[PDB]
């Protein structure tokens, strides 16, 4: 049989960037992990996938790809219909704010929120890494500066690109997802439209099902 | 048809990349500068095209964009050819590979690469900062290795998505020119595939009319 595969572990935030969109467009896939404790990522077979040695990767019969915003934008193409159309692409002014959103999350909102991320909860769940108080609290000030941005934009629109959810909502979700696992979760509180996005985000069926592969079975 | 217009300074990095994609394309265009020394992106007139105060900026009509590669995307899509189709949107592992090595400039080559720039480029020739070696010497162990990658690559095909050049290719071209204007200019003899890319995307006429703006007098 012919599901799709995606190379890493499952919890891995770029891993569930792609099995989200996976799950959106309701396409068959299995996770194939990647043991980083025998430097499986780096083994002939993997960089035969990814010659960068990362996880994620995804292959799809002949075809290997890696970089998960890459793998996404394929799923949601190849199993695109007219009622999951989440990057709109026939409608250029609606696929560019979908694509301005996207690299917000990758240029903007991300930097400034993922090291609040692994300082306060990669470092010390993964290996039992200390935590870098000044990287928080330079992190924080730049977060809360971006969501001003967003509590504006969000107030006038339910997501990021305009009145429908596309690829730029799902982007902010794996990050943001261990954000709230993080002593800093009610920062977004302050911030009313943007809680009420993600909570909206949350509510999504295939979100829950990703959100419950990021914990511990 | 009013031309559309593209804030910024013209030889920034970002704006060029616009530039570069609108030259491709034939399309008509503006430059309009951005002045910082009078923080005009700060400014309410900027800020409503770019609510997070930077360059580069894009109007076409009613339409404001920002996020370089989202206002490129837009400009590739809008002026479509079969001739000139730099995204392959209609060929899905052909688009797939565009946005892959898209991917790999963003987050992997370019973080690579970047700092090299800054520290004996812009640092010096901007407003007259200091160089950090030890930046330098640590982002050059990285490039090497990811130039080995580059080198099989474009030993399989003479453009990195494939036999055509794409989108991908031309997000490379404006952080390396600069690039090529350092002492380390000489690294890309060492991957004689790299550097036969390299010279072929020079030898473009859309690629000489924007590497001609790309000058400080
Ligand atoms: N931009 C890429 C990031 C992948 C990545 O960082 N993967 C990490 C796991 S998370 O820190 C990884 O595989 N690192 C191993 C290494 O670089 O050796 C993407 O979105 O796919
Ligand atoms: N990912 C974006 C980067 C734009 C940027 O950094 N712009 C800088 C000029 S170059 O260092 C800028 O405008 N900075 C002003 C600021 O951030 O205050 C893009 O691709 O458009
Ligand atoms: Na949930
Ligand atoms: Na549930
Ligand atoms: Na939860
Ligand atoms: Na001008
Ligand atoms: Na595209
Ligand atoms: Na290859």
């Amino acid at each position: 049989m012919a599901p799709v595969k995606v190379f890493g572990p499952a919890m891995s935030t770029n891993v569930a960037r792609v099995t989200l969109c996976l799950e959106e467009v309701g396409a068959e896939y299995e996770v194939v992990n990647i043991d980083f404790n025998t430097m499986e990522h780096k083994s002939p077979e993997h960089l035969a996938r990814n010659p960068f040695g990362q996880i994620p990767a995804f292959q799809d019969g002949d075809l290997l790809l890696w970089e998960s915003r890459a793998i996404s934008k394929y799923v949601l193409r190849k199993y695109k219909t007219d009622e999951v159309d989440l990057l709109r692409e026939s409608n250029l002014e609606e696929a560019a704010m979908v694509d301005v959103w996207t690299e917000v999350d990758a240029h903007t909102y991300n930097p400034a929120l993922s090291p609040i991320v692994y300082q306060c909860l990669f470092n010390p769940m993964m290996r039992g890494l200390p935590t870098d108080e000044k990287v928080v609290a330079e992190s924080l000030e730049k977060l809360k500066k971006v969501l001003e941005v967003y509590e504006a934009r969000l107030s006038k629109h339910s997501y990021l690109a305009g009145d429908f959810v596309s690829f730029a909502d799902l982007n902010h979700f794996p990050y943001t997802f261990y954000f709230m696992a993080t002593p800093h979760a009610a920062l977004f509180d302050s911030y009313p439209h943007v809680k009420a996005w993600w909570d909206r985000l949350m509510a999504r069926p295939a979100v829950k099902k990703i959100a419950a592969t990021m914990v511990p079975p």
